[PDB]
């Protein structure tokens, strides 16, 4: 059979988890336990981490808008997601997602991770630019290896 289920209308099953999407939760996964870890991602929702990923994320902005902290060439650059947008973002490249609005969806598919391959979460000094903490996590399920690892900082 289908382990992950027949074909479905997104717009619908979007509508019908807009309560999930948004806090406390924001985020909400559509298979579980597949290689394709597929989300959408809501608002608002804002953070201070940047996420340095061994593996490419691809992203598709399906609702309103959002934006891409980076960190490139040793210098802080910011990436549009507006409405429509699609981006591939290369491994390890460093990337605080913010999602200012209400209402907004965005299509977010990555790899589980294989046994080794670690991701890290690091903070920046907003003055002198450099880097303040970091964190290396072998990530497998996104809810359970990240909210201590959150709040160990605030
Ligand atoms: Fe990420």
């Amino acid at each position: 059979m289908l382990t992950y289920g027949a074909p479905f209308n997104f717009p619908r099953w979007i509508d019908e988890h807009a309560h999930l999407l948004k806090p406390p939760v924001g985020n909400r996964q559509v298979w579980q336990d597949s290689d394709f870890i597929v989300t959408v991602v809501g608002g608002p929702n804002h953070r201070t981490d940047y996420h340095d990923d061994p593996l490419e994320e691809f992203f598709y902005q399906l609702r309103g808008n959002a934006y891409l902290n980076l960190w490139v060439d040793g210098r802080r650059e910011r990436a549009d997601l507006k409405e429509g947008d699609i981006f591939l973002l290369p491994p390890h490249v460093r990337h605080s997602p913010q999602r200012p609005e209400a209402g907004s969806a965005c299509l977010v598919i990555e790899r589980q991770r294989p046994a080794g391959m670690l991701d890290g979460f690091e903070w920046y000094c907003d003055a002198c630019g450099h880097l303040v903490h970091r964190v290396e996590v072998q990530l497998k399920s996104i809810v359970t290896d990240l909210p201590p690892l959150f709040e160990s900082f605030y």
